[PDB]
């Protein structure tokens, strides 16, 4: 439970930090051409889940290394 | 798409190495006791889902690190 | 050995978010508190080697995460 | 200083978990390829900085995740 509550935050806080490496980077496509390949339905990139924002911000921070 | 199915195979090795460690350090039990809090039902930790996955395996590093 | 300059610009992709997080979350403290109690004599936090960033990163990505 | 101990035990958990995935999926040759591309000298790769036994083991993973 404890448990649940501490990942919870640190969940939390790692997606935090991927949408703001995102957007300071303006990398917001990536998560909206891998939500669209999967057929997740997004306004924002707040609603997309773990497994399309962890994937666009890895590509996002190797285009940005690579430039 | 090509990503997709890359990101597909970097999961399952992620999945694989987490699993392998958590028998090797016998921390089965984070995963199954993660999985009944959270209502998921399996017989075995190959089938636990990332969510309960990913912090069991955490947890049995971080009991490992510290013991 | 291309290898390295590849790894090398993801090195310093990862020295400048770490940079960056410490810096916005006004955490830089971390690194000089680290860097003290080590003997190791900087003036800015772009100065700190790995061993002492990494460490203050995490730290302050904790502090953050639970307030 | 309590977290220069914790901090430590972190560091050899992860090394040594690192070290366990290169022996068991045969890549210990990426630590001693790119160790000697940097003018470091070891027997065992046990004895490989964190500078060349993490990128190895990245390598390593990539390998084993794409072969």
């Amino acid at each position: 439970t404890g448990y649940q509550e501490m990942f919870q935050r640190v969940n939390t806080r790692i997606r935090e930090f991927m949408i703001n490496e995102l957007k300071n980077h303006h990398n917001e496509d990536n998560v909206f051409m891998l939500a669209k390949n999967s057929g997740i339905e997004i306004a924002k990139i707040e609603e997309a889940p773990n497994a399309v924002l962890i994937p666009a911000f890895v590509l996002g921070e190797l285009e940005v290394a690579f430039k």
